[PDB]
DNA sequence: AATTCCCACTTCCAG
DNA sequence: CTGGAAGTGGGAATT
């Protein structure tokens, strides 16, 4: 089901980081630099995930401040979001230890966890947040989903053995 | 069931606009722009103004279907710039078509004109122009209107039934 | 969501 | 057996 209130939106972040995150520490340091998902590597994705976490934080860092949040990032339009993927390889490009991307993907999911617990139901799928998009939708479509469809083409990649 | 004649899709269309129209009168304008319900697209809030303009700009894009037919032009099914299965995106792109219109005597106006110019539409086509043949794809040319003209109407009265039961 | 896409989940021969 | 085409069936589509 889509999540609709706060409960469901909290059990589908932790599920599906849960399992995308079994899928990751299965993968060795090494194997993890490679390019094997026009082609990126696991680290490239979960900078893509970090990206995107950090960035819906950003927004309520914004929102919190009384400051007008640029959506989806400043100098990107909602139509760029593979040119935003490009930004969120190269922003994370210099950790090249996997244990640090991993942990630090791992903190932010916590935090974003934390972002969510910190609002009513009313403020997460009752009113409205951009345009019609609900917070709580808004915040879905950037974490939890993402978090299932790169933990597909994970599933997908261990199946290059042997 | 479903309208199978011109009679029948034009009284459908006269009937659940009238019934549909009742109960839009019947909400406060004020209220009528308050965002409360669940919208169209799972996980958005809209107004029951929002819920207007989502029908203006169905019907307005079924008398552009029309419009490009009539000058011989290629129609965009179902609109250029939406596939099909991007409905969702185009129930946005309704909303803030009409958002400039923050009068709701004013909206229910445009509604019930664009209601109007559809059934005089309807009424230059024969019956065997809207039922006997195809249109588009495999239906004919009345249940695409009455898919989004008399259904949408009968569904927006559903929601409206619903929010009745609550009245602050 | 009329359709469209994208998964997960099969068959079922090729190997 | 055994990937792995290739075809199905259900659910969501979004920003």
């Amino acid at each position: 089901a889509v999540p609709s209130s706060k409960e469901e939106l909290i059990k589908a972040i932790n599920s599906n980081f849960s399992l995308l995150n079994k899928k990751l520490e299965s993968i060795t340091p090494q194997l993890a630099f490679e390019p094997l998902l026009t082609t990126i590597s696991v680290a490239n994705l979960v900078s893509y995930l970090i990206g995107w976490g950090e960035l819906v934080l950003h927004w309520h860092d914004q929102e919190a401040k009384g400051k007008t949040i640029i959506f989806p990032e400043e100098g990107f339009k909602w139509n760029e979001l593979g040119r935003l993927a490009q930004k969120f390889y190269r922003d994370y490009e210099d950790i090249t230890e996997y244990e640090v991307l991993l942990a630090r993907l791992k903190e932010n999911k916590q935090q974003l966890v934390a972002l969510i617990e910190r609002f009513s139901n009313d403020e997460l799928y009752g009113k409205p947040w951009y345009n019609k998009w609900t917070r709580g939708r808004m915040i879905q479509f950037n974490t939890a989903s993402p978090y299932k469809n790169a933990s597909g083409r994970l599933n997908k990649l261990q199946k290059c053995l042997a």
